[PDB]
């Protein structure tokens, strides 16, 4: 089923609305004509649409008409320009790099008085080593600025500098990147100084994960506990309480740990440890088997997802009530979940005929996967245009549907249907298990691919023995996405074993992942 550019302006902005504009675009059915209105109809301007609408319209936007003229001059030029205009075109270190040394010497002398943080990048680059000289005068927005910059600034930080650093917004960010990625050592080593007073929250916690690289038990502790303390999400708090009894032990910590409200593999392995019942699992069988609603309508699930997120109590029992049927189960669950304000367990196996024939260790993962992909809606389209409950992006859904399976007339929105992408995700599922076998890589290689996986694994530093291992390296996966997919997609494959009556100790599969 094609959809026209003129249908498609009829239908409200949406991800889906994207999807099939973005169709259009790739087999160059958007004139020039059709290009001109096109801008207000998307509804995310980001990525692969804007470079494909870009190729028919090239915009040159966007210079804000009340600096025009600054954007005129050069670094030749540029004292000849006003101090306004001056000042606007100091905002780029690129720009600033660009001058002459004298020009940025009497710029330095003009703005003083009236903007000291100029004056200091200015001069900072009139050295051999702009980082080192904006350290040294504790500018804290300039170093956020040379980082951005230029990324390969590495230099010791003392204890009254990296105290400041947390004070800004860009810390967080600076803090995890350096840390995942294993950059800017001198940086790293310079934030076991950092008091846990001054940070909170994801902060603290990777402050945590970094004391640990180093050995420094009682500072990651610490760093730990004050995340335990100050996270919003139980999820998270319950992260940070794990590593707080992984290093000193006390099993009060454990017994907080185990009596969490939040299912994670953290909370589940307390519980295993203590001898503590499995959570319950709720249980949604609908006797009504069918209503109006079109699954297949990938219109239809944008429209009453933004109803379902932007409604009263009042109106999530309406909705609660029309959605309570086998057909629209994944709907159900969806309202649910928001309804009782994410306190229950929803752990749904809808179209399940489709996976009963396979082995009960592929449909846990098969069902762990859908679960965080798509809460098994069978239209769900993401950011990128990954598609249906299993989430595939056109080019793998067309090499497995075309070239492998040679289906007849196959289209790439047959990832909407569950049949199909119950058997793809199961087809693709066999593929990484095969080189892969852990169950928590395979989620790793499924998010983010098997390339950056293989070469997580390939580092002698990631998933090997250790005192705090594998729970280390799960902290360490180089990207934040992918270190959560993992965590997330684990939890769920030891529900669904246990649902299944095919349960495992995630002990066992904890001892799995570390390789010898």
């Amino acid at each position: 089923m094609q959809y026209s550019i003129e249908k498609l302006k009829k239908e409200e902005n949406s991800l889906a609305k994207d999807y099939y504009i973005y169709r259009l675009l790739e087999k160059n059915k958007i004139s020039k004509k059709d290009a001109q209105d096109l801008n207000s109809h998307i509804f995310r301007y980001i990525g692969k649409i804007k470079s494909e609408l870009e190729k028919i319209i090239p915009l040159k936007p966007y210079i804000n008409p009340k600096y025009a003229k600054c954007y005129t001059y050069t670094a030749n030029t540029i004292l000849d320009a006003n101090l306004t205009c001056q000042s606007v075109r100091l905002n780029s270190l690129v720009f600033i790099a660009s001058l002459n040394s004298k020009d940025r010497t009497t710029l330095a002398q003009t703005f003083k008085n009236q903007r000291p943080d100029l004056t200091n990048l200015l001069l900072a680059f009139n050295t051999s080593d702009p980082m080192s000289y904006i350290v040294q005068k504790e500018d804290i927005n300039g170093f956020f600025k040379l980082y951005n910059y230029s990324k390969k600034y590495d230099l010791d930080l003392n204890t009254s500098l990296v105290n400041k650093l947390p004070n800004h917004i860009g810390f967080k960010d600076f803090a995890q990147n350096i840390i995942i990625k294993k950059e800017n050592p001198k940086f790293r080593h310079s934030m076991l100084e950092i008091n846990p007073e001054n940070v909170s929250e994801d902060s603290a916690f990777y402050l945590g994960v970094n004391a640990l690289t180093y050995d420094k038990t009682e500072l990651a502790y610490d760093f730990f506990k004050k995340a335990a303390q100050s996270f919003k999400s139980q999820s998270n708090k319950d992260n940070a309480i794990f590593w707080m009894w992984l290093i000193k032990n006390n099993e009060e910590d454990l017994k907080t740990l185990s009596q969490s409200s939040s299912l994670n593999i953290y909370s589940l392995y307390a519980k295993e440890l203590t001898n503590t019942p499995f959570p319950k699992i709720e249980s949604l069988n609908p006797s009504k088997k069918k209503n109006n609603f079109n699954m297949q309508d990938p219109f239809a699930w944008q429209k009453i997802n933004k109803q379902i997120r932007d409604a009263n109590a009042s109106q999530l029992d309406v909705l609660a009530k029309e959605f309570d049927t086998q057909e629209t189960l994944p709907i159900y669950a969806y309202i649910l979940e928001r309804k009782n304000n994410f306190k229950k367990h929803y752990f749904i196996m809808p179209y399940y005929d489709n996976i009963k024939d396979y082995n009960k260790t592929r449909q846990a993962l098969i069902l762990a996967i859908a679960r965080q992909e798509s809460r098994f809606i069978p239209t769900a389209i993401s950011v990128s245009y990954a598609l249906g409950m299993m989430q595939f992006m056109p080019f793998l859904a067309n090499h497995i549907g075309e070239k492998e399976l040679k289906i007849p007339n196959f289209d790439q929105d047959f990832m909407f249907k569950p049949e199909i992408a119950y058997y793809f995700g199961n087809y693709h599922l066999n593929y990484l298990e095969s080189r892969l076998k852990s169950p928590l890589f395979v989620a790793y290689a499924y998010n983010g691919g098997i390339g950056f996986t293989n070469r997580m694994l390939a580092r002698n530093d990631m998933f090997k023995t250790g005192k705090f291992e594998p729970f280390l390296s799960m902290e360490l996966v180089p990207y934040q996405e992918s270190r959560i997919y993992g965590k997330k997609v684990l939890a769920n494959y030891i529900v669904y074993r246990h649902l299944l009556n095919d349960s495992i100790k995630i002990s066992d599969i904890f001892e799995n992942l570390i390789q010898n």
